[PDB]
């Protein structure tokens, strides 16, 4: 047995921003797509659109770039409801990103966040993909089986 999902997490309003230069918005947008959809078919609900579309930015724009993502995709929530999810991707060689953003997100905007490695990408394999929606159910509070 492979692990699966217990109880399915919910992600209504995501957003994702992308720091490596190898990808486009669309591949991006497509990836992200696959990725919610993974999320879904395995239990979770999962809004198959993101708040806003993908937004490039460069690695060292980081606090600037979430932080005004950040707001601007809040703003267009109905009043009170908030960003349950964070997909970024980034370089696969990305020094102190990684760090910079969990620290942002965890400290100073207070939300869940899932990076992706570039590689993972552009490959876009079924058994990453459910591999990294287990992740994702965890961190908005769903519960995984135990192997
Ligand atoms: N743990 C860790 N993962 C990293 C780092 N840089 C990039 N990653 C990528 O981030 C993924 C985990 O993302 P998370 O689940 O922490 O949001 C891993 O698959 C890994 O490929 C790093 O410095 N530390």
């Amino acid at each position: 047995s492979n692990k699966k999902m217990i109880n399915g997490g919910t992600v209504n309003n995501w957003i994702c921003i992308n720091f490596s230069r190898q990808v486009q918005d669309n591949l991006a947008r497509t990836f992200c797509q696959e990725l919610a959809q993974m999320c879904y078919v395995s239990g979770m609900a999962f809004n198959p659109e993101p708040v806003l579309p993908p937004v490039s930015a460069r690695p060292e724009q980081v606090e600037k770039v979430l932080k005004t993502r950040y707001h601007d995709a809040t703003s267009k929530l109905s009043q009170g409801k908030e960003i349950d999810l964070l997909i970024v991707i980034l370089p696969d060689n990305n020094g102190s990103l990684y760090g910079d953003l969990k620290r942002i997100c965890e400290t100073e905007l207070g939300i869940v966040s899932q990076c992706c490695l570039t590689k993972h990408v552009f490959k876009m394999s079924k058994q990453y993909m459910a591999n990294v929606a287990l992740k994702i159910n965890v961190k908005v509070g769903g519960r995984n089986t135990v192997l």
